[PDB]
């Protein structure tokens, strides 16, 4: 659906943009994180786990592939509490097909509807 | 410094509403973000300089909105609070999802009054 947070980030990840909900949810002023990389923002700071998870999903994105996965984040009132998110990554590229930015997008799932994936029988 | 690199974006629906805009297009536009969100960009008022500027960003959204990549010089109110006229290398860019659907435009600018006046002045013959 329309994404709830949202983020521009150029082709090394390094945050350009952030709508104002995601940085309220993190406790985050964009003039704190902007030009440094989105993987170093509170949001993905629950663990080094979490903070390499982040950096590895951006590389990933940087190299072209599309990435959606569900993550936790600090994301609620003001970077104290996790919250559940779908998360997507989407590389942009310009005319001739170079990667020139990153979108990042969520949406909260903490209070979504339980759904079952899609899994092969083999 | 480090920033110059980026200077106006938005970030549009598939169609041309607008989602989001940074403070430095908004504070240049003397626009808030509720003024436009979820309407036109071309109604927006840095296009306003005349019907003509509005019918020129109406094609070049739809131009964005078709799948095409837009790329020239504009003017715009976009100086002073949407006081003065600048004149902008201005782009759309279409964004596809995973399935290869349109799903936003990135709109960017820059500033390049200082730049064309310098092109008039070592124009001088």
């Amino acid at each position: 659906a329309l994404y709830e947070f949202v983020g521009l980030l150029d082709a090394h990840g390094n945050v350009l943009e952030v709508n104002q909900v995601a940085l309220e949810g993190g406790g985050i002023t964009l003039e704190e994180i902007r030009g440094k990389p989105f993987w170093k923002a509170r949001w993905w700071q629950i663990s080094k786990k979490t903070e390499a998870t982040q950096k590895r999903l951006v590389e990933t994105a940087s190299s072209g592939e599309f990435v959606r996965c569900d993550v936790e984040i600090l994301g609620k009132s003001g970077g104290r509490e996790v919250i559940a998110v779908d998360f997507s990554l989407l590389p942009i590229c310009n005319e001739e097909g170079s990667i020139v930015y990153l979108l990042a997008e969520g949406r909260n799932i903490t209070d979504k509807k339980k759904a079952e994936a899609m899994l092969a029988l083999k």
